[PDB]
DNA sequence: TGAAGAGAAACCAGAGTATACCAGTTACTTCTGTAACTCAATTTTCGGGTCCTAGTACACTGATGG
């Protein structure tokens, strides 16, 4: 069934789960969107091919396409835009109020346990995961350890 | 021919007299409870947040000294 909210912006309806990524799974079926594999001359005239079939243009136009749209740090950042005038004037302000301007112990915990496995691939490729499968964030309330624990619920959040 | 009282025109306090409040009580009403449905207004209460100031842990930094 379709996720929809029940609430506003707080809660969905009950839903099964298989029949969400049945659904998924059917609107991409034999797209190739679900491919699980790693990004990888000749190529370029079998991809302007692919281009000229999937929106009904000629090579020509498909190669025209494929030279126009193509992509388009250094810390240095000037003629600011909104949110690049508050982030320089951020910077600026920390570089005047922080003596050592390191990544504190929390931010690169919680950076090193969200981003500890990812791209990690399985060493027998018997445990692979098929494609489409649904992976559920839940996130677990820690119980009421310490006395604050019941203004702001800690949570361990599992990849299920 | 004064003497011991006789009369006479003043003050002066006080005892009824006159007020002056100041309670002292008889009916004669409302207002309870319970019941009920109604609806809106208002209060209470109640679990949980909410913001804020003040420490607190904890990994790292930055010398420091022997």
């Amino acid at each position: 069934n379709f996720p929809e909210y029940e609430l506003p912006e707080l809660n969905t309806r009950a839903f099964h789960v298989g029949a969400f990524g049945e659904l998924w799974r059917g609107r991409l079926r034999g797209a190739g969107d679900l491919s699980l594999r790693e990004p990888p001359a000749a190529d370029s005239d079998r991809e302007d091919a692919a281009v000229a079939r999937d929106l009904d243009c000629s090579l020509e136009a498909a190669a025209e396409l494929r030279a126009v749209c193509g992509l388009d740090e250094v810390i240095p950042e000037n003629t600011d835009l909104v949110t690049l005038g508050v982030r320089k004037r951020f910077l600026e302000h920390r570089e005047e109020t922080i003596t050592i301007d390191r990544a504190c112990r929390q931010e690169t915990f919680v950076y090193e346990m969200e981003s500890h496995a990812i791209g990690k691939k399985p060493e027998n490729s018997a445990d692979m995961i098929e494609e489409g499968e649904l992976i559920l964030s839940v996130n677990i309330l820690y119980p009421v350890i310490f006395h604050k624990h019941k203004e702001h619920k800690p949570y361990q959040t599992m990849l299920v």
